[PDB]
């Protein structure tokens, strides 16, 4: 329902860039390219979405991960992303996040940072 | 370098389970079936993980989100784990998660519960 | 350092009130009011704050608590924010915040919200 | 309600202390000492819980701030724990938590740390 909707390039507000392409089934692949952090160039990213939302005006929810991983270079962390898209003139989609980071045993506490993403197409 | 350590079958302490493989390049696929919530039967996942992690005793990250919508049920809903892979002879995954409905705007500030899973290969 | 800068009367992105006293000590006391959720009325706050924030451009890291429960109604639930005040001519708290219901143990997985709120004094 | 059930001191599980009394007002008021991180000895904390929860076997919500400054040391960060109160044998409270450091406009992205404690009276 929303795989045209959700499809093609986004941007948050940290200038972060997303390139996803939504499948009928309910797979999101494409790449992800940071603003900030320990990244640099494109990093794949996969997940899903609901591809038949309700029809009461809800949200589509969707979420998806990135390996901080590329040729470039290793941050030994990852990060997921849940939230929904939201159609419309100013389409938006709203996320929350969370970034694990490899850690001992006894820094594990620390181990997760939490924030949050707005993505639209502009 | 964790491949073989995070492939297979994974329990969590609500006795949910996750069924993974991981592949060379950093990909995680799978099925899940939570043992709560708005769910029956499998549902499709997919995911990263840090495939080079550091070698001195840090943990592997990794991620991935189910949209929870099979053939059975569809609960207008993604949920995100965010976590590591801990090795060793009781090797564990623990875990962070986002788990987003869809909502309409004015609700939107209720949309995402927060948790932690921690999951073993028992 | 930031007592005078936070005390006062501040709003966010959801039209909720929230009028708070910043103690040379630490402490930070008042009412929230909220514009959502099964809420009605004031309902007292007590948090923290940072009174010796670094002095190199940092915000002031601070949090508080309200408990769901007043004289008209108890939501058997408690919210805390955390995050920080950032002075200058657009002062703002930035925070992310956990409300919590009281569950029974069954439920429990499912017994915690996440989002965030920005406040400001206009 | 469960004003006597709280008050008291309790432990997490990385050997963090808790010393806590619940007003019958629903105030939280006591001192935190971190086994981890930037911190040494007690610290203030601060909190509200729900003083009349309700009465078919779900958990009373609750939640407390400390802000990391005590005479020994600043961290310039403070905690928020939101959880609830499980009554019993084996009393618990089951804790998500939110740690924000000072920040930079620029870094506010890494501001904030989420975790899990659970806290029991042995």
């Amino acid at each position: 329902r929303d795989e045209a909707g959700i499809t093609g390039t986004w941007y948050n507000q940290l200038g972060s860039t997303f390139i996803v392409t939504a499948g009928a089934d309910g797979a999101l692949t494409g790449t992800y390219e940071s603003a900030v952090g320990n990244a640099e160039s494109r990093y794949v990213l996969t997940g899903r979405y609901d591809s038949a939302p309700a029809t009461d005006g809800s949200g589509t929810a969707l979420g998806w991960t990135v390996a901080w991983k590329n040729n470039y270079r290793n941050a030994h962390s990852a990060t997921t992303w849940s939230g929904q898209y939201v159609g419309g003139a100013q389409a938006r989609i709203n996320t929350q996040w969370l970034l694990t980071f490899g850690t001992t045993e006894a820094n594990a506490w620390a181990s997760t940072l939490v924030g949050h993403d707005t993505f639209t197409k502009v």
